[PDB]
């Protein structure tokens, strides 16, 4: 059964609520972005309006085959009418496509849900700016004080100058880069235009980026592997096993394998810098693994809500122990005492 920090109250809406059947009284289902935890449940069969982003409505109707009268894309940083609601979604700064949804209830309450988000600086000058805020439904995946992480801009500089030295010692290496889902999509991208190099990979995740909305994919992106020295794999094909079989089917053309495996937080960054990653190697073959979050560092986290001061948070993620909701309550405190609110 649905959740209830997955319900807005006073309204017919739910947030990312899919497999749960048909939830009651719900008249609208908001998608925040296309991951398959928050998505899952829709198919071509579901009968209800689903509202979401424009890029996100495109992955539902090419990935998942829903109906196009049951798409409602709306745009961006625009006040929308649904249902009787104000709504807006704003950029949540995660995966192509995601957002955050501001909900003006009837009774003068605000809403943010901010779905799953890499909180930023530049929502300060949203237009959530001078905005009030009732309650926050907030992205608590790294909501701990130790769980910090570079800027995505550090490790792509890291990545670019990485895959650069090793294809420009070796103009026969390869560069394999392993995905999940949709996002991060910058990891590879950089690395192909740095090397000048498309980014081959297979017709199912082709076909997920055409939907991405990324001005100039058509030149970056290709299904002919043997026209690229930058391939995607699924990630959990980057292990060494994993790569030296796929080595052996690029026919003689490559003698090393470069191979990233971005990853969320781990334990690494608690002593390692960026600068000083190292790989795990085995012969011809090294693997990076780089902290590139499109979560909020816990600092990130609290700069923006300690910014909004919302009167209540609702955590989203790590609800499910004692231990974690006890620890960020405690937090949450923490940061309304410190700034005042
Ligand atoms: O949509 C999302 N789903 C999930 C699911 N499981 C996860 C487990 C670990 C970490 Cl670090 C991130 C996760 C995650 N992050 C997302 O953005
Ligand atoms: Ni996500």
């Amino acid at each position: 059964t649905c959740p209830f920090y997955k319900k807005i109250p006073g309204t017919g809406f739910t947030v990312d609520a899919f497999q749960y059947g048909v939830v009651e009284g719900c008249t609208a289902y908001f998608l925040t972005h296309f991951h398959s935890d928050h998505y899952a449940g829709l198919s071509k069969h579901f009968t209800f309006p689903v509202y979401c982003s424009e890029i996100t409505g495109n992955l539902l109707k090419n990935k998942l085959h829903v109906q196009e009268q049951y798409i409602h894309p709306l745009p961006l940083d625009t006040e929308c009418i649904v249902n009787g609601v104000k709504v807006v979604l704003l950029d949540a700064n995660h995966c192509p496509g995601a957002v955050m949804i501001l909900f003006y209830l009837p009774n003068g309450t605000v809403i943010l849900h901010t779905g799953d988000f890499r909180a930023d600086p530049s929502m300060e000058r949203s237009l959530l700016a001078d905005q009030k805020v009732h309650m926050l439904y907030l992205d608590t995946t790294y909501c701990s004080p130790e769980y910090t992480f570079p800027s995505q801009q550090e490790v792509i500089r890291f990545a670019i100058n990485t895959a650069f030295e090793a294809v420009t010692l070796n103009p026969h290496a390869l560069v394999v880069c392993g995905t999940y889902s949709i996002g991060k999509e910058k990891v590879f991208l950089a690395i192909a235009d740095v090397l000048g190099s498309k980014v081959g990979m297979s017709q199912e995740k082709y076909k997920t980026l055409q939907c991405l909305n990324i001005p100039e994919i058509n030149s970056l992106i290709t299904t002919d592997m043997c026209s690229s020295l930058v391939h995607l794999l699924p990630m959990m094909q980057i292990n060494f096993k994993g790569l030296q079989s796929h080595l052996k089917k690029c026919g003689g053309k490559y003698n090393q394998i470069l191979a990233f495996r971005p990853t969320g937080w781990t334990h690494s960054n608690k002593f390692t810098r960026i600068a000083d990653v190292i790989p795990q190697t085995k012969g011809n073959i090294s693997i990076y693994g780089i902290p590139y979050s499109e979560h909020s560092s816990y600092l990130e986290m609290k700069r923006f809500v300690q910014w909004l001061k919302p009167q209540k948070i609702i955590p989203t993620v790590n609800v499910g122990t004692w231990k974690s909701r006890s620890t960020m309550e405690k937090y949450f405190r923490e940061w309304k005492l410190e700034a005042g609110y």
